[PDB]
DNA sequence: TATTAGAGAACCCTGATGTTAA
DNA sequence: TTAACATCAGGGTTCTCTAAT
């Protein structure tokens, strides 16, 4: 039997989420942000990426929903609270020690 | 100040992963292969795929070591029992319910 | 059955141009 | 103007399907 293109829908959405996330240097930065605030200059320094490589990045976790922002004057501050990341994450750690 | 090469390495290795998995019909086939033994026929018909296209994906699970293989002379039987692999399909389940 | 080649699109960098606030 | 980010434009690389008269 076929499966039902539900588990289809679900599974292009899940994939969606694990493509965010399926990234080394994006990997690192949602790391990073879920252990702090940083700003976009500063993970910059902390990926070893470029400015725009860097905004880039940012903007496909946006993409996702994956990060939230908040505003200081020119300076903007990422972070992460998805519950989805921290998961994803934590069996990350689970598998690799 | 910037991370560690070693932990670049981290990254690298468990994107390879989430690479390997970061696709629906290969989510898809995790799934089925995981809960059962299937002849590629079988599942060529259960995720909707034709037998090229589910053959590259297997041979994409296979160069990530995330499935194994038993052979009954003309026919071959896929299968996974990789824990990270089970792993991960739980935080997915635990997501989307 | 696994392997190939090719089209079309998605990826991911560099470098230049836009946007926004002091 | 300067400072901190966003987005655009391009080009090499990678994905995932079909065809295999």
């Amino acid at each position: 039997q076929p499966l039902s293109p539900e588990k289809h829908e679900e599974a292009e959405i899940a994939a969606g989420f694990l493509s965010a996330m399926a990234n080394p240097k994006r990997l690192l930065i949602l790391d990073s942000l879920v252990k702090e605030e940083m700003a976009v200059g500063a993970l910059a320094n902390k990926v070893g990426l470029s400015q725009s490589a860097l905004s880039q990045h940012l903007s496909k976790l946006r993409a996702q929903n994956l990060v939230s922002t908040r505003r200081d004057a020119q300076t903007i501050y990422y972070s992460s609270s998805s519950d989805s990341v921290m998961k994803i994450l934590g069996a990350l750690s689970e598998i690799y020690g």
